[PDB]
C-alpha cells in the first residue's frame, strides 16, 4: 500500500528542510529526486512531507527566467548549483506531482505551477526534427546541427497526458504521438529493446544508438516500458517483445545491463525495481517487492513508482 511504502522511502531519504538525499550519494540533491519525493507524497496523500519538498525545489533549483529546473544541487560547490542545465524527466516529474497535489489538496497555485512548467517545457525543450516534434533530454549537450540525442525515458507519458488535460494545446498530443512513432523505431538488437540514449540525424532522419554512452538497454531505458504501460500506451507487438526478454532471462537473474550491439548482458543482475517493472509488463508470474528490502536509492524509487502505477486502490487526481 503506497502509503506505507511511502513511509519507508521517507524514513530512509527525506530530510525535515525538503531535500531528498540518496544516502549512497550523500552530497547532492537532483531535480529527478525532488520530484520522486513530491509525487510519492501527492500520491501518500501526505501534506506536510510535499510542501516543504517543493518549497526547497522551487527555493534552490527553479530557474529565474523560465521555469524549469537546474538538474543538481552540490553540497560544498560554491555555488551549490553552478551548472543551470535542466533534465526534462524532472521537470516532467515535478509538473506532475504539482498537477496532483493542485487537485487532491484544491490548491490552484500548484496547479499554476504546473502549467508554467509545462509551458516551459513545451516552448523550451521541443524541437522539429524530420517529420516529428521531439522532446529533448536537456537544453545542454544533446542536440547539434547535425543530431539531436534523445532519452526515450524521459517521455514520462503520465505527465504529458495530465499535461494535455490542464491545457487542451493539441501540441502535446502531437509530442506524446510522435514519442510513441520514436519509440517503435528506435529499438535494436536481438531483443529490439529501447537504448538508454538514441540518436536521431538530423540531416537524414537515421536513428541509432547515440554515442557518449555505453549502448545499452539498462537503468534509464528500464522505465520506458512502465511509462508505457501506466499510459496505456503499450502496444501488443511491444508488450509481447518485453514479455519474451524479461521471461528469456526470470526473475531471477534480469540482467542490470543489455548491449543492443553484441546481446552481452551484465555479470550482475538489477536490482529489484526491474522487478517490478517487469512484473507489470509481462513477466510470468507477477507481488511487487517491498522497499524494506531495497538495496539503494535507485531500486527503491524505481520499485515506487511501479506501486504508483499499478494503482491498486484505484486513484485518480482530478
Amino acid at each position: 500500500a503506497i502509503a506505507q511504502q511511502w513511509a519507508i522511502f521517507r524514513d530512509k531519504y527525506f530530510h525535515p528542510n525538503g531535500r531528498i538525499i540518496d544516502t549512497g550519494n550523500s552530497g547532492e540533491s537532483h531535480s529527478e529526486g525532488q520530484g520522486y519525493g513530491m509525487l510519492f507524497s501527492a500520491a501518500a496523500g501526505d501534506q506536510a512531507a510535499f510542501e516543504v519538498i517543493w518549497v526547497w525545489a522551487r527555493t534552490n533549483l527553479q530557474h529565474k527566467d523560465d521555469a524549469l529546473f537546474s538538474w543538481r544541487y552540490l553540497d560544498g560547490h560554491k555555488p551549490p548549483v553552478a551548472d543551470k542545465n535542466n533534465a526534462t524527466d524532472g521537470d516532467l516529474l515535478i509538473a506532475l506531482a504539482l498537477a496532483w497535489a493542485g487537485k487532491r489538496w484544491k490548491r490552484a497555485d500548484y496547479i499554476q505551477d504546473a502549467m508554467n512548467i509545462y509551458g516551459d517545457v513545451l516552448k523550451l525543450m521541443t524541437k522539429s526534427v524530420g517529420p516529428y516534434t521531439v522532446l529533448l533530454p536537456g537544453a545542454v549537450g544533446f542536440l547539434t546541427k547535425d543530431t539531436v540525442t534523445l532519452n526515450l525515458s524521459y517521455y514520462v507519458m503520465p505527465s504529458l497526458m495530465q499535461a494535455f488535460a490542464l491545457t487542451g494545446d493539441a501540441k502535446w498530443t502531437k509530442v506524446m504521438g510522435d514519442g510513441l512513432q520514436i519509440i517503435a523505431k528506435g529499438r535494436f538488437g536481438e531483443w529490439k529493446l529501447p537504448p538508454d540514449w538514441l540518436s536521431i540525424n538530423l540531416h537524414t532522419n537515421a536513428f541509432s544508438i547515440a554515442k557518449g554512452w555505453p549502448p545499452r538497454f539498462s537503468y534509464d531505458a528500464i522505465r520506458v516500458p512502465l511509462y508505457l504501460s501506466w499510459a496505456h500506451m503499450l502496444t501488443p507487438e511491444l508488450l509481447a517483445d518485453f514479455s519474451r526478454f524479461w521471461n528469456h532471462y526470470g526473475a531471477s537473474a534480469l540482467p542490470g545491463w543489455v548491449d543492443l550491439t553484441n546481446g552481452a548482458r551484465s555479470p550482475y543482475n538489477a536490482p529489484p525495481g526491474y522487478l517490478a517493472v517487469a512484473s507489470c509488463t509481462g513477466l510470468a508470474s507477477a507481488e511487487l517487492p517491498t522497499l524494506d528490502h531495497a538495496p539503494d536509492y535507485y531500486s527503491a524509487a524505481l520499485t515506487m513508482l511501479a506501486y504508483i502505477a499499478r494503482n491498486q486502490a484505484d486513484l485518480y487526481f482530478a
